[PDB]
């Protein structure tokens, strides 16, 4: 039922750098994850232009932001193309080994952590704010999978028996205890307006009871 994998050494080092570096501008995680969602939504849109049946798993293309203060989670849900099991295991669809090389050279040559997305590895910015990240994904060509990692050099993959998603990717951020500002409506709104104001899909911020 649960498979445990080692990160490639370069990815483990990327994650360690994100977790251990003193860097105050953590809010950029949300821009990076919304960017990934937008890119996934563009991919299923483009495939649907020539094969409308690709949207049989859901026609609506959008992004939901779901804070839950009871669970201390921020969830980013998109209805994009989703990931196969293979692409989950292969660094969540990224060229993360080569991207990490380029990013670490850029940080040595004066870049900062906010530029992570320019190297194709923006997903890993989740670990600025999350102690654990859970990714639930569903691609038309595959079953629904759950990826998870608390860093420390490993991740797990299992077939997800949870709530069916139709198609797309859900990133569940289990926030660090000192990062609960990212569950507050006003703070999320501020970050979306500051860094994600030109994303071409609706971004709905859910509210809480
Ligand atoms: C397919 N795919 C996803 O399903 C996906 C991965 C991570 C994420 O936070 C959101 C996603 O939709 C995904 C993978 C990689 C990128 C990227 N921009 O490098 C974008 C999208
Ligand atoms: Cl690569």
């Amino acid at each position: 039922e649960v498979e445990t994998f080692a990160f490639q050494a370069e990815i483990a080092q990327l994650m360690s750098l994100i977790i251990n570096t003193f860097y105050s501008n953590k809010e950029i995680f949300l821009r990076e994850l919304i960017s990934n969602s937008s890119d996934a939504l563009d991919k299923i849109r483009y495939e649907s232009l020539t094969d409308p049946s690709k949207l049989d798993s859901g026609k609506e293309l959008h992004i939901n932001l779901i804070p839950n203060k009871q669970d201390r989670t921020l969830t980013i849900v998109d209805t994009g193309i989703g990931m196969t099991k293979a692409d989950l295991i292969n660094n969540l669809g990224t060229i993360a080994k080569s991207g990490t090389k380029a990013f670490m050279e850029a940080l040595q040559a004066g870049a900062d952590i906010s530029m992570i997305g320019q190297f194709g590895v923006g997903f890993y910015s989740a670990y600025l704010v999350a102690e654990k990240v859970t990714v639930i994904t569903k691609h038309n060509d595959d079953e629904q999978y759950a990826w998870e990692s608390s860093a420390g050099g490993s991740f797990t993959v299992r077939t997800d028996t949870g709530e069916p998603m139709g198609r797309g990717t859900k990133v569940i951020l289990h926030l660090k205890e000192d990062q609960t500002e990212y569950l507050e409506e006003r703070r999320i709104k501020e970050i979306v307006k500051k860094h994600s104001q030109f994303i071409g899909y609706p971004i709905t911020l859910f509210v809480e009871k």
